[PDB]
């Protein structure tokens, strides 16, 4: 029915500070049934200085400041044209340029100025991860509930031990009109924070993540990679197929939350910024998205962003996990872990191999092999190429001379994993 295909947003409204850190909020916007959602008044009610993330201000803290532009053909939100004009398409394919904020900004304001054409500019992926540079932004953001800040306990991503960029940082995106962001989801199913800084408005579409094969096989059909080309869904292919699609503006002040694997799709109505970053609750429901999307991204030949194994190592070490369902995800991906390394040992000291113990050091990042993206735990197949690669254990055997040449080290000691597993247990 049109009823059933044109579901109502989920919103909220706070109307109070009180309000805004409501237990209430975090299990309205986690819950699985509210795929997106939309927070009228948050800036207000937290009286958040968005205007620390004004055009103006932002020139005047990093005016040389990097930006990626995307050129591309202003068109209605409703629309995406082939090169006649004459039927719609899935792909949105852009042009990648770099300039600066201050550069930007003048186009920005120009364009807005004027207004008082065909192609347009849309500044993306602004990097705010910069303590020092951005501090009054960033610190404005810990005036938001803590399930929502850049950093917290209960973020997956604030146990990864290092920065994400993107995901655990900031990213601000500058748009004039039309300018338009893809559809897609979210590195490893994770959830999104995004906030309007306005003046202007912010048009979003979503589809629940239980649908996503089905969008993924309209981009296989229409000739664009589901998970990391660029494409943009033409409605009626979906109405046609009974997905149901959420519509709806997010004003200045506005926060979105975009759910564990939500499809979703924006396009700037007026001259806005935005910024953004991802959450990963600590529920058995984001992690099991956040694992499959691991499985299937190493399927696909995929960089996963998360580094999910990594992670879930922290994570046992630190945190007290009281939900059965979310322990019993965690415990069986530890020890599928450990199994994995111990398999890996075992080959290399039949091969007679030597492992050497290398260990951990502050700050140290998980690493991914340079020929697959595969993420590479704790067994570490290592080349010199003062510049060392990571491989994966199947790309260090397919080298032309084997393991020739290649050192292995190892991060983790098989009791420093089994000390850690043991002491993970199911709390009351
Ligand atoms: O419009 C907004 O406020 C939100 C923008 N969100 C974006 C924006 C964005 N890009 C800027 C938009 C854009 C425009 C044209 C082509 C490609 C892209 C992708 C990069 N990429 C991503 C992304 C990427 C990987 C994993 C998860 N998310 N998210
Ligand atoms: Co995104
Ligand atoms: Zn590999």
């Amino acid at each position: 029915p049109r009823e059933k295909l044109n579901p109502p947003t989920p919103s909220i409204y706070l109307e109070s500070k009180r309000d805004a850190f409501s237990p209430v909020l975090l299990q309205f916007c986690t819950d699985p049934r509210n795929p997106i959602t939309v927070i009228r008044g948050l800036a207000g009610s937290l009286r958040l200085n968005l205007g620390l993330f004004s055009t103006k201000t932002l020139v005047e803290a990093s005016g040389e400041h990097t930006v990626e532009v995307r050129t591309q053909v202003q068109q209605p939100s409703d629309e995406n044209w082939d090169l006649t004009g004459t039927r719609q398409i899935w792909p949105c394919e852009s042009s990648r340029s770099h300039t600066t904020i201050a550069k930007y900004a003048q186009y920005q304001a120009s364009s807005f100025q004027e207004s008082l054409h065909h192609i347009i500019k849309f500044g993306t992926n602004i990097d705010l991860s910069d303590a020092k540079r951005w501090k009054p932004q960033l610190q404005e953001l810990l005036k938001l509930p803590a399930f929502m800040r850049v950093t917290s306990t209960g973020n997956m991503l604030s146990h990864v031990g290092h920065t994400i960029l993107g995901m655990n940082t900031v990213q601000l995106y500058m748009k004039v009109p039309g300018s338009r962001t893809p559809g897609h989801q979210e590195n490893n199913n994770f959830c999104s924070v995004n906030i309007n800084i306005g003046p202007g408005d912010c048009e979003w579409f979503a589809v629940h993540e239980h649908y996503w094969e089905t969008i993924s096989a309209f981009c296989d059909r229409h000739g664009v990679d589901y998970l990391t080309g660029s494409w943009w869904p033409i409605l009626d292919d979906l109405y046609a197929s009974n997905i149901p699609v959420y519509r709806f503006v997010q004003r200045p002040g506005d926060l979105v939350w975009i759910n564990a694997g939500t499809v979703h799709w924006v396009q700037a109505t007026g001259w806005c910024n935005n910024i953004a970053w991802n959450v990963g609750p600590l529920t058995a429901y984001q992690y099991q998205l956040a694992l499959e999307r691991y499985e299937w991204n190493e399927v696909k030949n995929v960089k996963s962003i998360v580094p999910m194994i990594h992670v879930s190592w922290n994570v046992a070490r630190t945190v007290k996990i009281s939900d059965p369902d979310l322990f019993k995800m965690i415990k069986f991906c530890l020890l599928q872990s450990m199994k994995h390394c111990q398999v890996q040992r075992e080959s290399l000291v039949r091969a007679g191999k030597k492992i050497a113990y290398q260990g951990r050091v502050k700050d140290e990042p998980a690493y991914y092999c340079n020929e697959c993206d595969v993420e590479v735990f704790n067994i570490l197949f290592v080349t010199s190429e003062n510049t060392y690669l990571v491989h994966c254990e199947g790309c260090a055997r397919r080298r032309s001379a084997g393991l020739q040449g290649v050192v292995v080290l190892e991060q983790y000691r098989t009791e420093e994993l089994a000390q850690a597993y043991d002491a993970f247990t199911l709390a009351p």
